[PDB]
């Protein structure tokens, strides 16, 4: 394949606000892994597509795995970056409650506004 990509991944907790940014974030968000890690996802997780999200949240919850394509991310700017989410619940072995949510983001198009 011989294929760089650019894939940064993230991690949310339970509401999945966002708990871990990759480095990579930086030059693809344009917002800091730090920025991110601490914030509710849904403002900037994507304007129309963040029903689509809605699902994704709703059938991560019971499924322990979720699949997503193209949706509109916000970058720093109020920018929209189409990325793909591989998702992921990782729960707690001794609770059994929403450990933490593993997200691998695939950027597919650049930066595109308005």
């Amino acid at each position: 394949g011989a294929m760089d990509s650019k894939t940064f991944l993230s991690r949310h907790s339970m509401d999945m606000k966002f708990t871990y940014c990759d480095d990579r974030i930086t030059e693809l968000i344009g917002y800091h892994p730090e920025e991110l890690l601490g914030r509710s996802a849904y403002e900037f997780y994507h304007a129309l597509d963040s029903e689509n999200m809605t699902k994704s949240h709703q059938n991560l919850c019971t499924k322990g795995q979720v699949v997503s394509g193209q949706y509109r991310m916000l970058a720093k700017h109020g920018g929209y970056v189409w990325l793909e989410t591989q998702g992921t619940v990782i729960y707690n072995p001794r609770n059994l409650q929403p450990q933490c949510i593993m997200c691998v983001n695939y950027v597919l198009s650049e930066i595109e506004k308005n």
